[PDB]
RNA sequence: AAGCC
């Protein structure tokens, strides 16, 4: 409950010249007491009188009522920041070295010197793009420094390391003053022109870095990155994190985890000798020297010290540095520069063509319905993103403009213009609009924003391709329900003294122009083979249309802004934006590795233990008939690099016998590692989410980094949350939501009261609040209702429905209309109306929590019912599993050591149910987990009608509605829905093996009947309760269940009426991946 | 005013 205490200290620290705590209670008499107390406090404040007597008087309210919020009456003028900063601003400011960056605009020049006029200005290259100010971040850092001013021992050292660093940020900022933000949290030209262009983004990156500093090493790293970053805005992250690829190869393997036949992690005490050719050492040295020529000193020395022995025990430092470099900020170049960088492919094209054929052979020969109704599938799938141009659109009686894809398809259909048979050109006549993608350390990449003709023509086919991958192991990213742990396991499996791993980063090749000819031609050749496999008109046309998109793309043109102009240039490289981006890219990368390996063997004889393509990297494990030597590694490597070289591909190809390093993960010393480089106080791009959504995201970001190895002080994260979640009533009246409002599992949840532990209402007041918040979950939108009433809209919904089903509509029809009414949320005007409605409802709710007819059941109510029937008892579980993911915090790591981990994702969509499969065989429709859940619980007769209404034949519908499988599905769908409501696949839980035998002993559940749903919930609730206790206490407990039989029948009814909750916290997990 | 997932 320390969040509430922390908030007051911060408010008291920020404002000095009152605070009015607002309480509430589920009990009527107590609530009046809360009402009386609130009234007295306002009256006393409106008279400059002490509130000390009132607190004593309403001691009961403070003691038993629940704090709902805090009122902030501050009569200053959002200043203080300027005044506060000077005490810390004593060190000498920093001076930008305007000679470190190639492109002139990447150097820290004075804003004016880059944009002499207010019309030439743009924040596009330094916009933090986040809904929180620089001034607030500064305020947060100072507040923390004051609190830990009188600290001692080691805590003091942490403060001292931080105070030093913040001084650099302060001193430099003061020389120009603090950049003031506008309503939309942007930094305009007038504020900007006096100060160094990159001032604000740099301060945000530095503050974020320094507040994540604890050990002396963190301090050394933060200081170097902070100083270097101010001048270097283009190669510092790449230079800092580049030695990692060499390093993984060095460390020896002394016992690691592998994958067994059951596709699960299993410990293997084996030893693998890290074999490294002298050449590799020179390459590593060149990297270290390069870091050195760039001003770096402390960071290069640390790698050098580590290099004497190369102990996986002192490796955490190397990992720490790699995670750290990403926090310098994003590299945001100019669209044109990002764009500008851009006979023996016979084997490579053939493999791509053959791979394309396998993924569709069976679907095509049979005459799969999804291929036949491909157009329909694309329409249902259609998002609400950009189509490219901002068209003028008339709805009902309203003339408005939008770039949205959904809006464009509807308007075009209502005007006979909708024509997916004609795949628009993307050449010089119709240049492709461009989108961008920014990432720290690496260079900016462009994105094709193609017209919806392309998405529809590609959506059915890509989906078939994905399914083929789903059961193909070479495709790491798509195989089964597999998580990264299984991939880590596979590489280790075959590592021995007579095998060498081959990892290669092919990100550069995908964007190469050399690549585009063999790529499109390979898919097209494959498409032709597929066409000669059937005669189906629907299959050929859908298949043909896909062929057309590849041909149009072969020669595309792009609209690259060059100031305030839009130069049209000829783009001959494969950018991404298509539906087939990831699947096609996966096919090409895999095709490429196979091509290289095939060429190399003519020389050396090895065995292909495993081959893989995972995103922008691909790798293989080879086995030789003899023992591997340093000389052998150099020879295999030179030949592989040379093979890549002949194909004119710029790629990083390395060879080791112990580790690998790819964009997603890296395996050093038999242990798995994941870069913790998610930026906190700077975003890639601006979206349409709110401050609350953003606060939840920052917390989520904090949780992922913390798990991965980078920890930002929680008090700082909490401070950020208080600023972001606040709401202004007026100009001097600010309202700050309480801990209870913020953490309770509601539609307004932003973070968990305790990291890695999700709590659910177990008290009446919590329940009262939870019910009240839901009462105002969805708000109305006038603009949205209008269009929901417009002809063009209803016809679009009607047109889709009359094409999908045969018999009758409504459970399906009601759903299609909403799904569409939702896609209007991308349209700002509608989104804006919703936020305004939410704030007013929220302001009133915090003020005096309303009523509610409840009558709605959720996950929390079901849990609350169970709790009282469990008897806890101290138990003990020994640690039996060695650590494979070294960076995990100590409490999370302990759960894994005792119960183990998993290598899969728990089915939380219900796609593995027979009914979902049946719908798939005959319908292009895709019911959600929630829809399936409502449908399975319907009366036998209703289910039969719904299946038929979707095109399912009678013999099949009739057979299922009675069968054993239908009864079984019922349980499976509920299990899937329940797992989904409990976030068993996210955060910390996704790691734990919930079916651990060790975990199972701790649960003692005697059967007093035999009714699946009830047995499953009790066991799950017990596993979660035991694990949460373990996470917080480091010790275990045994749970006994004495749940009545009369009770279970009541509970089972309760279960088939659970409502799903939507919230920033919920959105944040979805947002992560 | 920012495509696949």
């Amino acid at each position: 409950g320390k969040y509430n205490l922390i908030l007051s200290e911060y408010l008291s620290f920020i404002y000095n010249s009152v605070q009015i705590p607002i309480y509430y209670s589920s009990n009527s008499e107590l609530e009046n007491r809360c009402i009386e107390f609130h009234s007295k406090c306002l009256e006393n404040s409106k008279n400059g009188l002490s509130l000390r007597k009132l607190f004593v008087e309403y001691n009961d309210v403070i003691e038993n009522a629940t704090l709902l919020s805090i009122l902030s009456y501050s009569y200053d003028k959002y200043n203080a920041v300027e005044r506060k900063l000077v005490k810390y601003a004593k060190g000498k400011p920093l001076e930008a070295d305007l000679t470190v960056n190639e492109l002139d605009y990447e150097n820290n020049k004075m804003t004016s010197e880059l944009f002499p006029t207010a019309e030439e200005y743009t924040d596009s290259l330094m916009d933090p793009a986040i809904l929180t100010s620089l001034s607030s971040n500064l305020n947060a850092v100072m507040f923390w420094l004051e609190k830990h001013e009188n600290d001692v021992a080691e805590k003091l050292k942490v403060y001292k390391r931080r105070l030093d660093l913040f001084t650099i940020v302060a001193s430099t900022i003061n020389k120009y003053g603090v950049p003031r933000h506008n309503a939309k949290y942007r930094y305009e030209y007038d504020v900007m022109k006096d100060k160094p262009y990159y001032l604000v983004t740099w301060a945000n990156s530095s503050i974020e870095m320094l507040m994540s500093v604890f050990s002396h090493d963190d301090y050394l790293i933060a200081k170097e990155l902070i100083v270097l970053s101010y001048s270097n805005r283009s190669t510092l992250a790449k230079l800092v994190s580049s030695p990692m690829s060499i390093l993984v190869a060095l460390v020896d393997i002394n016992g690691t985890f592998i994958t067994n036949e059951e596709l699960e992690l299993e410990f293997s005490n084996k030893y693998v000798r890290a074999i490294v050719p002298d050449q590799t050492f020179d390459e590593l040295n060149q990297m270290l020297d390069n870091m050195r020529k760039a001003g770096l000193v402390d960071i290069p020395k640390m790698i050098q010290d580590w290099l004497v022995d190369r102990s996986i025990e002192k490796f955490p430092l190397m990992a720490k540095i790699y995670s750290w470099s990403f926090h310098v900020g994003f590299r945001k170049q100019k669209m044109l520069d990002a764009a500008l960088d851009q006979e023996m492919y016979r084997e490579y094209t053939m493999l791509i063509r053959d791979e394309v054929v396998k993924m569709l052979e069976e679907p095509v020969k049979h005459d799969d319905h999804l291929l036949r109704d491909s157009e329909l599938a694309g329409l249902l799938s259609m998002s609400s993103a950009s189509n490219g141009e901002s068209r003028q659109l008339k709805f009902g009686r309203k003339t408005i403009f939008s770039t949205k894809k959904n809006m464009h398809v509807m308007d075009d259909m209502a005007n006979e213009r909708y024509t997916p048979g004609i795949i628009p050109p993307v050449n010089v006549d119709k240049p492709i609009p461009l989108g961008r993608r920014d990432v720290p350390g690496r260079r900016t990449r462009i994105i094709f924003i193609l017209p919806y003709e392309y998405f529809i023509a590609q959506h059915a086919v890509v989906e078939k391709m994905l399914i083929y991958a789903k059961h193909t192991r070479e495709y790491a990213e798509f195989y089964s329900q597999s998580n990264q742990l299984l991939s880590y396991g596979d590489v280790t499996r075959f590592l021995s003294n007579n095998t060498m791993v081959l990892y290669t980063d092919v990100s550069q090749w995908d964007s190469s122009q050399h690549n585009t000819q063999p790529f499109r031609k390979g898919i097209i050749m494959g498409l032709d083979i597929l066409a000669n496999m059937t005669n189906d008109a629907k299959v050929l046309q859908t298949l043909n249309l896909y062929k057309q998109t590849q041909i149009n793309l072969m020669d595309s043109y792009v609209q690259i802004p060059d100031g305030n102009v839009i130069k049209k240039i000829q783009y001959g490289a494969v950018a991404s934006g298509e539906k087939q981006t990831k699947a096609a890219n996966s096919i090409a990368n895999l095709a490429l590795i196979k091509t290289v390996l095939s060429r190399i063997s003519n020389k050396h004889s090895f065995a292909t233990k495993i081959i893989r393509v995972d995103g922008d990297d691909n790798y293989a494990v080879l086995q030789f008939n003899t023992e591997v030597t340093k000389q052998m590694i150099q020879d295999v490597s030179n030949d592989v690099r040379e093979t890549y070289a002949r194909m004119n591909a710029k790629v990083k190809a390395l060879v080791s016998t112990v580790g690998i390093e790819i964009a997603k993960r890296y395996i050093a010393g038999g242990k798995i590692f994941f870069r913790a480089g998610i930026n906190l106080l700077n975003n890639e791009k601006r979206g349409q989410s709110t401050q609350w959504d953003q606060a939840a995201i920052l917390y989520s970001n904090y949780i992922v980094n913390r798990l991965r190895g980078f920890e930002t002080d929680r008090e700082f994260i909490l401070t950020k949350i208080m600023q972001m979640t606040s709401v202004a009533i007026t100009g001097s009246l600010r309202l700050f939501p309480s801990e209870r409002v913020l953490t309770t599992n509601s539609t307004f949840k932003v973070f968990d009261s305790e990291d890695f532990i999700i709590e659910y209402g177990t008290t009446v007041d919590e329940v009262y609040i939870q019910r009240a918040f839901m009462s105002l979950s969805s708000q109305k939108s006038g603009i949205a209702d209008e269009i929901a009433a417009s002809s063009t809209f209803k016809n679009y919904v009607t047109r889709l429905s009359e094409q999908l089903l045969f018999s009758k509509n409504n459970i399906v029809s009601r759903g299609i209309a909403l799904t569409e009414k939702a896609k209007l949320n991308s349209y700002a005007p509608i989104s804006l109306e919703k936020r305004r409605a939410q704030i007013s409802a929220l302001l009133t709710m915090l003020q005096k929590p309303v009523t509610f007819k409840s009558s709605k059941i959720t996950i929390n109510d079901i849990l609350r019912d169970i709790k009282p029937f469990f008897t806890v008892s101290d138990a003990h579980l020994p640690i039996q599993y060695q650590k494979f993911m070294p960076t995990l915090p100590d409490n999370v790591q302990y759960i894994i050591q005792c119960i183990g981990s998993r290598t899969y994702q728990i089915e939380d969509d219900g796609s593995k149910s027979a009914i979902s499969r049946l719908i798939s065989k005959y319908s292009v429709y895709k019911p959600s987990i929630e829809e399936l859940y409502k449908v399975i619980s319907l009366h036998e007769n209703e289910i039969q009608l719904y299946l038929i209404s979707l095109g399912i034949p009678k013999i099949d519908a009739d057979t299922y509605v009675g069968s054993k499988i239908y009864s079984r599905d019922k349980y499976r769908i509920l299990e899937s829905y329940v797992y989904n409501l409990l976030s068993i696949n996210y955060g910390c839980y996704q790691l734990f093996d919930f079916n651990s035998p060790d975990l199972e002993k701790l649960i003692r559940i005697p059967f007093k009947g035999k009714i699946p749903a009830v047995t499953f919930i009790l066991h799950l609730y017990a596993k979660l309760e035991v694990i949460n206790y373990a996470i917080k206490n480091g010790s275990w407990i045994s749970l006994f269940c004495n749940y009545p039989k009369s009770e279970m029948i009541k509970l089972w009814k309760k279960m088939w009426n659970i409502t799903s909750l939507r919230s920033p916290y919920t959105n944040a997990n979805f947002f992560q991946e």
